[PDB]
């Protein structure tokens, strides 16, 4: 899980939202009359309305990001 | 799992949007009268009404990600 | 889970949002009549309404993240 | 879990947010008539209802985060 | 979990927000009728109505964080 | 848990609320009719309002921080 | 112009409305570069969105109308 | 002009409401450039959203409206 | 002009009202550069969301109304 | 001009409401520039958001209005 | 301009408002630049959020309006 | 003009109210610039956000109301 960026150096930008009922939901275990519930959340979860991202990693960068699961 | 990016150098944008209504369900697990539940994330969930990405990585970048599930 | 970022050096920007009714949910892990409950939660997650990110990672960073679930 | 980040060196910008309504849940584990409950918590959970991140990591920066659960 | 941030050197910003009503929940465990809780936090947990991060690590900085759960 | 930061050396800034209503509520661990409750922090928790970090470790700084939990 | 009513003497009313959104508007004169314009309502206007008359006569009723446009 | 109604002598009524922003309006002359422009209501104008009359004359009753435009 | 009603003599009622954001206008003569306008209401005018009349005239009611618009 | 009502002899009532956020505006002379404007309400205007008249008139009961518009 | 009312002889009441941010307005005459205006409001003008009338006339009532407009 | 009321002879009422935040105007005449304006008000105007009138007139009662507006 090895993640290497590198940089060797020698406009009108624009996002426009107008809702008006705006019920989001983003990673969701909804569940009724169970016994176990694990949730192992490890990555990037983004939510919102307006979840704009705009001239992200514009040099170098690196989201290595590693999960897991074991069970016996 | 791995991820290399390199880089070695030497006008009007937009995004428009005008809900009236904006339910957003994303990963979801949804369920009734159960006994086991589980969840793995470990990726990039993004979830949102305006879900925009302007101009994103515009040098050098990496997203590597690794997962699992080991069941005994 | 090695993430490396390196570096070597030798207009107008706008997000708008006009909302009325911003009702969000996240990771969100609910039930009813259960036994057990994990929520391991080591990653990134950003929740909001206007969940904005601009001219992020401009020069060198990592986000090298691990998570990691052991049942016996 | 390594992170490193290195850098060797030799205009407008706008959010805008207008809610009337912003109820915004973030990481949640909601439940009724159980026995255990665990949140783990150890990565970087940001909520709000204007979660704006501007110019950020602009030189170099290393958020290596590690979490763990072991049950026996 | 090292993280390291080195640096070896040889506009008009605006975020904006007018809410009315503003309920914010960061991480949340709400239960009825049960036995056992733990919240182990340990990472950073950014809660507001207006969570903004402007021009943060401009130079070098880290945020080596570490968690762990033993049971048995 | 070692975190590193160095340095070696040879515009109009804005945030803006009004709110009417700021309910807001950080780590909460709301129960009832239980027997066991363990509440460890140790990461960094920032709750409020407007909660507005700016121009944040300019320089060099670390914030290594590590949690545990032993049960036996 | 006259009315009379002489009386001598010698059950689940229900009505369950759940709109969203209604918009009404009664008698409504909208103009521009009005010159002339006369409105001349003498009589019974029910603008509802729902609109109910139940057991409106039971005993003795009488309604008399005169709307004249005299014009010259 | 006259009315007269003479009276000589010798349950559930639910009306449930649950309307949400409901917009109401009632004679309105919106004008502009308003040379000459004439409203000569006289009668009963229910404007309502859930207009609801319930056993209205259950004895003697009499209305009599008398409303004239005279102009030369 | 004259009403007369002469009575000689020898049950639950529930309106359930749960309006949200409700606006409500009556007679309104919004006006610009008016240069002649009247308004001559001389009626009964129910303007509500929920106008529930229930039970009215139950003995003896006279309602008399003369409006005139005398104009040379 | 002339009432009379003569008398001789020889039960829950609910009204629930749970409104928000209500506006309410009655007899409203807006204008501008306004050379001549009249309003000459003689009658009865109800301007409610939940307008119930319940049992109005149970005995003897006269209304009587005369409203003139003379105009030469 | 006469009104009598002779009687000769020989029950739970409930209005429950639970109201919030109620805005009411009367009898206005706003205006600018105003050459003439004129409101002759002579008759009952009820402007509730919540306007109840229970039980008004029980014995002998008379109401009499005359309210004229001269002009010349 | 004249008004007369003879009598010879020979129950829980409640008003329950929370209002919060409740902004009440009654005969206002806002006005810029007033060359001639006339407000003649010269009947009942009830301008509450609770308007509650229970049990008004139980014997003999009588109200006239003679409002002239004479110009020339």
């Amino acid at each position: 899980v090895v993640a290497a960026a590198e940089k060797t150096k020698q406009g009108v930008l624009y996002v426009g939202s107008k809702t008006k009922e705006g019920v989001v939901h983003g990673v969701a275990t909804v569940a009724e009359k169970t016994k176990e519930q694990v949730t192992n959340v490890g990555g990037a979860v983004v939510t919102g309305v307006t979840a704009v991202a705009q001239k992200t990693v514009e040099g170098a960068g690196s989201i290595a990001a590693a999960t897991g699961f074991v069970k016996k």
